[PDB]
DNA sequence: AGATAATGCCAACAGT
DNA sequence: ACTGTTGGCATTATCT
Protein backbone atom coordinates (compact mmCIF):
# COMPACT_ATOMS: atom_id res chain seq x y z
CA UNK A 1 0.00 0.00 0.00
CA UNK A 2 1.10 3.63 0.82
CA UNK A 3 1.29 3.78 4.27
CA UNK A 4 3.22 6.98 4.55
CA UNK A 5 1.83 10.56 4.15
CA UNK A 6 2.68 13.84 3.44
CA UNK A 7 2.23 16.21 6.33
CA UNK A 8 1.66 19.81 4.55
CA UNK A 9 -1.33 18.30 1.85
CA UNK A 10 -3.07 15.29 0.82
CA UNK A 11 -0.52 12.93 -0.60
CA UNK A 12 1.13 9.19 -0.33
CA UNK A 13 3.60 7.08 -0.79
CA UNK A 14 5.08 3.91 -0.50
CA UNK A 15 8.27 4.11 1.47
CA UNK A 16 9.92 7.17 4.03
CA UNK A 17 12.63 7.90 1.24
CA UNK A 18 10.36 8.76 -1.45
CA UNK A 19 8.15 10.22 1.07
CA UNK A 20 10.52 12.64 2.11
CA UNK A 21 11.95 13.09 -1.58
CA UNK A 22 8.37 14.85 -1.91
CA UNK A 23 7.88 16.35 1.16
CA UNK A 24 11.22 18.46 0.77
CA UNK A 25 9.09 20.49 -1.67
CA UNK A 26 6.63 22.18 0.74
CA UNK A 27 9.98 23.40 2.53
CA UNK A 28 12.50 24.29 0.24
CA UNK A 29 14.06 28.00 0.08
CA UNK A 30 12.94 29.43 -3.22
CA UNK A 31 14.27 33.23 -2.96
CA UNK A 32 14.24 33.50 -7.29
CA UNK A 33 10.40 34.65 -8.61
CA UNK A 34 9.52 34.61 -12.02
CA UNK A 35 7.95 37.68 -13.35
CA UNK A 36 6.11 36.34 -15.70
CA UNK A 37 4.18 33.42 -12.83
CA UNK A 38 4.98 34.21 -9.52
CA UNK A 39 6.20 30.71 -9.17
CA UNK A 40 9.09 30.40 -6.81
CA UNK A 41 12.84 28.99 -7.80
CA UNK A 42 15.72 27.56 -5.96
CA UNK A 43 18.63 28.55 -8.43
CA UNK A 44 18.36 31.24 -11.03
CA UNK A 45 19.00 29.33 -13.90
CA UNK A 46 16.05 26.72 -13.19
CA UNK A 47 13.79 30.25 -12.70
CA UNK A 48 15.19 31.58 -16.21
CA UNK A 49 14.56 28.14 -18.21
CA UNK A 50 11.10 28.25 -16.59
CA UNK A 51 10.83 31.58 -18.38
CA UNK A 52 11.59 29.47 -21.28
CA UNK A 53 8.54 27.65 -21.01
CA UNK A 54 6.21 30.57 -20.98
CA UNK A 55 7.02 31.31 -24.63
CA UNK A 56 4.13 29.54 -27.10
CA UNK A 57 5.74 27.55 -29.46
CA UNK A 58 8.90 24.81 -27.46
CA UNK A 59 12.14 26.08 -29.22
CA UNK A 60 14.10 23.09 -29.84
CA UNK A 61 13.67 21.09 -32.91
CA UNK A 62 14.72 18.23 -34.17
CA UNK A 63 16.07 18.68 -38.46
CA UNK A 64 14.96 15.49 -39.56
CA UNK A 65 12.15 14.33 -37.68
CA UNK A 66 10.95 17.12 -37.52
CA UNK A 67 9.69 17.62 -33.40
CA UNK A 68 9.81 19.70 -30.98
CA UNK A 69 11.95 19.75 -27.54
CA UNK A 70 12.14 22.80 -24.25
CA UNK A 71 15.56 21.43 -23.97
CA UNK A 72 18.55 20.82 -25.72
CA UNK A 73 19.70 17.84 -23.98
CA UNK A 74 16.30 16.00 -24.87
CA UNK A 75 17.06 16.96 -28.91
CA UNK A 76 20.70 15.81 -28.52
CA UNK A 77 19.59 12.94 -26.92
CA UNK A 78 16.64 11.88 -30.11
CA UNK A 79 19.90 12.82 -32.33
CA UNK A 80 21.17 9.24 -30.89
CA UNK A 81 18.22 7.64 -32.74
CA UNK A 82 19.79 8.73 -35.98
CA UNK A 83 22.82 6.56 -35.84
CA UNK A 84 22.35 5.10 -39.07
C1' DA B 1 40.60 33.65 -9.39
C1' DG B 2 36.03 34.62 -7.85
C1' DA B 3 31.14 35.38 -8.95
C1' DT B 4 27.31 34.32 -11.65
C1' DA B 5 24.66 32.11 -15.56
C1' DA B 6 23.49 27.73 -18.27
C1' DT B 7 23.28 23.11 -18.70
C1' DG B 8 23.04 18.15 -17.90
C1' DC B 9 21.21 14.35 -14.79
C1' DC B 10 17.78 12.59 -12.02
C1' DA B 11 13.52 11.69 -9.90
C1' DA B 12 8.64 12.83 -9.76
C1' DC B 13 4.81 13.55 -12.64
C1' DA B 14 1.50 13.70 -16.21
C1' DG B 15 -0.69 13.30 -21.43
C1' DT B 16 -1.72 9.81 -24.27
C1' DA C 1 3.56 1.31 -20.76
C1' DC C 2 5.87 5.00 -23.36
C1' DT C 3 7.59 9.19 -23.33
C1' DG C 4 7.15 13.87 -22.90
C1' DT C 5 7.28 17.51 -19.21
C1' DT C 6 8.86 19.88 -14.81
C1' DG C 7 11.88 21.60 -10.95
C1' DG C 8 15.87 20.55 -7.97
C1' DC C 9 20.66 20.32 -7.77
C1' DA C 10 25.53 19.40 -8.84
C1' DT C 11 28.55 20.64 -12.41
C1' DT C 12 30.20 23.12 -16.12
C1' DA C 13 30.58 27.41 -18.95
C1' DT C 14 30.69 32.37 -19.13
C1' DC C 15 31.36 36.87 -17.14
C1' DT C 16 33.98 40.42 -13.99
ZN1 LIG D 1 3.24 17.17 0.15
ZN1 LIG E 1 6.64 31.97 -14.80
ZN1 LIG F 1 15.29 13.20 -35.22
Amino acid sequence: SRPFKCSVCEKTYKDPATLRQHEKTHWLTRPFPCNICGKMFTQRGTMTRHMRSHLGLKPFACDECGMRFTRQYRLTEHMRVHSG
